[PDB]
């Protein structure tokens, strides 16, 4: 009816589809733009018994994005790292159609305006900010969403749930803090931010109170859930810089993404802004999986391990 209709690109992703799935679930009208050369048949055929209107393109096809954007709302982008600078495509689209209501670039993870990181992860979040400056030297409709930490993602990555060792290890100290938010959840929120006027041209941070932890209270609590203790494995800081500097690319973003995460705690590094809207005390009705739950899906039916395209 009066729902805007939302089109997301990068669909079919680790993020993208919970955003497809959230909505749907909302009710609002979903277009799912993906590549012809798919290898997702089964995930796209869900969305569209879900009812999702898939299409299928490159981003190269400038003509078909245009006519595309004219047709909805919102238009939401979940492409990955490889991919950042591509969404000048999408953007490109957006400026010729002209009637788009709230842009949704591939954030979600750190507040890349207001951090930095180590040379290997500093480059591709500069892609990131290069989306920004674009968006707002056109004045498109935005919103900003840092996500921070993927939950079940980190979740697997730091305790390895599938893996029956005794062992854990440990990024420097482990005393840094971090945020990290169920998949699901940060899909069902972008939905709804992204169609929220309290949202609008703003930053819009996922940092509920009850998902803030560090490395060794993870461990800890997992430790209780589970009943086994490991061993703590430390990998110092000094090392994890080296690291960055000797090791090939793409084989050094990841670690370099882990000193920005788990031992400078850039999830948690900062205060709020004047003008920054921080999702949990948005919404009344929902609230965000907190790291208790989180645990208890791990023990009873947990999500299997993914890795980003770098
Ligand atoms: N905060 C965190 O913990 C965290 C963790 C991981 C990722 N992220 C962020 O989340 C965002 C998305 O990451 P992701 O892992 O979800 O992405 P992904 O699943 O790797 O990729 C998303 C989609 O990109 C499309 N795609 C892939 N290669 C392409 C190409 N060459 N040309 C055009 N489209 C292509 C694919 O869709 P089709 O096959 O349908 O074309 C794919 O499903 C990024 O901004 C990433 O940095 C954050």
């Amino acid at each position: 009816g009066m729902k805007s209709k939302i089109l997301i690109f990068g669909g079919t992703g680790y993020i993208g589809n919970h955003m497809v799935k959230g909505s749907l679930k909302l009710g609002h009208p979903t277009y799912v733009f993906t590549r012809p050369n798919s290898s997702k048949t089964t995930l796209l055929d869900e969305f569209q018994s879900l009812g999702a209107i898939i299409v299928k393109g490159e981003l190269d096809e400038h003509e078909k994005l245009v006519e595309l954007m004219k047709k909805v709302d919102v238009v939401i982008s979940a492409l990955a790292f490889p991919q950042i600078l591509d969404q000048f495509k999408i953007l490109e689209a957006i400026k010729v159609a002209g009637n788009i209501k709230r842009f949704l670039p591939s954030d979600f993870g750190v507040e890349e305006d207001r951090i930095n990181a180590l040379p290997p992860f500093e480059a591709l979040i500069e892609r990131k900010r290069m989306i920004r400056r674009a968006i707002e030297e056109a004045n498109i409709p935005y919103t900003y969403v840092s996500a921070n930490c993927f939950a079940s993602y980190f979740i697997n990555y730091l305790l390895r749930p599938y893996d029956p060792k005794d062992e854990i290890t440990v990024y420097g100290t482990g005393e840094a803090k971090f945020a990290m938010n169920y998949e699901q959840d940060i899909g069902l929120y972008t939905i709804k931010v992204a169609t929220d006027p309290r949202a609008l041209n703003r930053v819009v941070i996922y940092r509920p109170s009850t998902n803030i932890i560090t490395q060794l209270e993870l461990i800890s609590r997992w430790e209780k859930k589970i009943g086994k203790k490991f061993k703590k494995i430390h990998v110092p800081e000094e090392e994890i810089v080296a690291l960055t500097k000797e090791l090939p690319e793409p084989e050094n973003i990841p670690i370099a993404i882990l000193h920005c995460l788990f031992i400078d705690g850039a999830t948690m590094s900062y205060d709020f802004k004047e003008n920054d809207v921080e999702a949990s005390t948005l919404y009344p009705e929902l609230k965000f999986t907190t790291i208790d739950e989180l645990l208890d899906i791990f023990v009873h039916d947990p999500p299997p391990p993914a890795s980003a395209a770098f």
